């Protein structure tokens, strides 16, 4: 008889993925792979932190630890930590000991574990119609994580304008004023994925005085801490700031492009309250819901992350080690913008350098961006993302170059 496989079909291929299996297969020598989902060095190379390295080497000589379960809720020592990252260590929550944190299956296992919480307890009890306001666009995470929550009315919020390269601050305003008063809004804290533009710390004054005035619930993702500025405090600064104006909220933190460890899955969610004891109710109903779902943690990434931001020493040093990635896309934007600049390239691209962390929406439209792939061998997506380190100073000019060619030939 057939196999009980036999009619199973070939999964089609994902984009992501295809990007890069097609610029490995391209013979031409001037292929640049501007779609690398990890941060790359100016050689083109990996890059493991050198604070991680001796940290590791650290637990491997620790002879006190042991492979015992950590608590449901995670390594204490990295929640703790990872939450006093997001906050700062003298926010009014933390003495007020009004925080919680647990420890996830990377930013993704933070979102669910925040989601599923809410799905259950948040706006009434098992109310899966509270609506969800994601940006548009966004991480695709974002809605596959709360539809597979059960939320069954996700909504965007105006966000890209791609005929400014830039915010579309009115209309995302527009859209939380006529939100459902308790409607729940994912917030990217800093470097926005996929099109790097954030709002600027006075049009994150508006966006917090709608969320109040109409009671939504901010649910923070903040997978760039550090690696997008080089300046943690700067970073968190909207986190930080809805801290002092009362808020409560959930933020999912990653680790992956921060701490370089993207086979890790390092992940921490934060929860701040109004008042100690509730957060004490709300850890034992997430202690639930990790073991009923995922069950884990593992502890690897965890340790790392814990025995550096624990350490003052190794903290100030992985401090550097992160702004040296961070400085590095930064003047790859800069250098970028004066050499399309200096080629007289139409349109504006003040957006390349107003934007901010490892991405960016360059503004080409899919017909230049098929241009750059097709006869340029510049591998990026169609919406005009680019991961800004694959820029090095050896292909900047190639770049610039076929751009220019792009926006002048095409449209």
């Amino acid at each position: 008889p057939p196999s009980v496989f036999a009619e199973v079909p070939q999964a089609q291929p994902v984009l992501v993925f295809k990007l890069t299996a097609d610029f490995r297969e391209d013979p031409d020598p001037r292929k640049v792979n501007l779609g690398v989902g990890a941060y790359r060095t100016d050689d083109c190379h990996p890059w493991v932190l050198p604070v991680v390295k001796k940290v590791e080497q650290k637990i491997a000589n620790d002879n006190s630890l042991n492979h015992e379960y950590l608590p449901i809720l995670g390594l204490a020592e990295f929640r703790s930590c990872a939450s006093r990252l997001a906050l700062g260590d003298d926010s009014p929550a933390l003495k007020e000991k009004r925080v919680g944190g647990v420890q996830s299956l990377g930013g993704a296992g933070a979102l669910r574990i925040g989601a599923d919480f809410l799905a259950r307890w948040y706006n009434g009890t098992n109310n899966k119609n509270t609506p969800v306001y994601v940006s548009s666009p966004t991480w695709e995470n974002h809605n596959a994580v709360f539809s597979a929550a059960g939320f069954k009315d996700i909504r965007s919020y105006r966000y890209w304008d791609a005929e400014k390269r830039g915010l579309d601050l009115q209309g995302f305003l527009n859209d939380l004023e006529n939100a459902p008063e308790f409607s729940i809004v994912v917030l990217h804290a800093c470097a926005h994925n996929p099109t790097g533009i954030d709002p600027t710390p006075e049009q994150w004054k508006q966006i917090a005085s709608v969320m109040k005035h109409r009671f939504l619930f901010p649910f923070f993702d903040s997978a760039y801490q550090g690696f997008a500025s080089g300046n943690l405090e700067r970073d968190a600064w909207a986190i930080r700031y809805f801290v002092s104006e009362g808020f409560e909220f959930f933020c999912a933190q990653a680790f992956s492009k921060n701490f370089g460890l993207y086979n890790e899955r390092v992940g921490n969610l934060t929860v701040v309250g109004k008042e100690p004891e509730s957060i004490l109710q709300v850890l034992s109903q997430m202690e639930k819901i990790v073991r009923i779902t995922w069950s884990n943690p593992p502890a690897q990434g965890a340790r790392i992350v814990a025995s550096t931001l624990s350490n003052p020493e190794l903290f100030e040093e992985w401090t550097g080690n992160v702004k040296t990635m961070a400085d590095r896309i930064l003047t790859m934007r800069s250098e970028l913008r004066a050499r399309l600049e200096a080629l007289k390239t139409p349109g504006t691209w003040i957006h390349i350098t107003d934007q901010i962390g490892m991405f960016s929406f360059t503004g080409l439209n899919p017909k230049q961006v098929e241009y750059l792939v097709n006869e340029k061998h510049i591998y990026l997506l169609p919406s005009g993302r680019i991961n800004v380190s694959g820029l090095t100073t050896k292909n900047l000019d190639y770049v610039a170059t076929s751009i220019h060619e792009a926006v002048t030939k095409i449209q």
